[PDB]
């Protein structure tokens, strides 16, 4: 059908991809029709100039008419800046381009580059031409994190050395999950986490103690999650939502503490196997040195929910001896439904009881 040139807005959403797979071809446009007439031959000669020739806020690439008469035959290489939504991390990406020209009665299906001259198909002037975007396999492995990435590329659409018909802007969003790296971050432990309660005598055999653990909720996804699932669990699931320490040695003796979460700026009172859902619009998030569980490496500092646990014990009457238990975390952040994985974090809690 015949198809006049203009200025046009046009949105694209790559994924999810995974940042632990490698990132296969992404089609922005496919032959997309950008302007035929089939009486006259205005449109002999498209041609696509990105604004600027070095700066990729919005695509860099050849700004104005290639000078030479030769064809340039081939795909126009595009970098383009990405932002990431909620870090505003800015990082480039490849995309290539190229056009092809659409003649009445015979076929020269050459890809062009964006700026190339035009040419004749056995001696006839074009009548029309299509435009093909994408980004070629493995770019997004290049992207430091999980997140939500999101670029305006721009091309102003010309009949060459004459009248500029309008701008094609592009909107492109990325979202890179890194579920591998989904998990419980805990800043003062690589591994084994432990926790002692500070008991310490009141007189009277009252004891009483208060330690914390501080943490950071990540989704490999710089947060973007709107929700997530947080439990706090003990081994003595005696169905009474308290938590227990045990002695060690003499099992049939515990002892008592309670928890108190301050979440992104939330505070919350975790009982023994409740879970917690949060909305996480209203959650402040901090950035973290956060390190891969195993691969893809995570480059650079990401955001995350944190979290500070508090653990209180004011207990009567406690046998002496040492006590101990383990506190069961686990965190599922939401998706758009795929539904991801639920991970784990384990606390080593322990008291003395010492009457000294």
């Amino acid at each position: 059908a015949d198809k006049n040139p203009g200025s046009e807005n046009m949105t694209n959403t790559i994924g999810p991809h995974d940042r632990g797979g490698s990132s296969p071809i992404y089609n922005i446009l496919n032959s997309y029709l950008t302007a035929y007439n089939g009486s006259h031959h205005l449109y002999d000669r498209m041609s696509f100039l990105c604004l600027s020739s070095q700066n990729t806020l919005n695509g860099a690439c050849p700004s104005s008419d290639a000078p030479g008469t030769a064809t340039i035959d081939g795909e126009t290489n595009i970098t383009l800046q990405f932002t990431e939504k909620r870090s505003l991390i800015k990082r480039e990406l490849q995309i290539k381009g190229y056009k092809q020209f659409l003649f009445k009665n015979a076929n020269c299906p050459s890809k062009l580059a964006l700026n190339s001259s035009h040419f004749q198909c056995n001696r006839e002037q074009a009548s029309g031409a299509t435009l093909s975007l994408y980004i070629p396999a493995g770019e997004l492995n290049k992207l430091p994190f999980g997140g939500v990435w999101n670029a305006v590329l721009k091309l102003n659409v010309k009949r060459r050395y004459d009248t500029t018909y309008g701008t094609y802007t592009i909107n492109i969003t990325v979202n890179l999950t890194d579920k591998g790296n989904i998990q419980i971050w805990l800043p003062q432990f690589k591994s084994n986490a432990r926790v002692d309660l500070n008991l310490r005598p009141t007189g009277g055999g009252t004891y009483i103690g208060r330690n914390s653990v501080d943490m950071c909720f990540y989704d490999g996804y710089s947060t973007n999650s709107s929700s997530l699932e947080i439990r706090f669990q003990d081994d003595n699931s005696k169905s009474d939502g308290k938590f227990y320490l045990k002695k060690i040695n003499d099992d049939s003796k515990e002892l008592v503490y309670t928890l108190s979460l301050l979440l992104a700026g939330k505070n919350l009172t975790p009982t023994n196997g409740q879970a917690l859902n949060i909305n996480t619009a209203s959650l402040e998030t901090n950035w973290n040195r956060i390190t891969a569980v195993t691969m893809p490496e995570i480059s650079v500092p990401v955001l995350c929910w944190p979290g500070r646990l508090q653990l209180d014990a004011k207990v009567k009457n406690p046998e002496a001896g040492q006590y101990m238990g383990n506190i069961k975390i686990t965190f599922t952040p939401s998706s758009q439904t795929l539904d991801n994985k639920q991970v784990e974090k384990n606390i080593t809690v322990t008291a003395s009881v010492d009457p000294v």
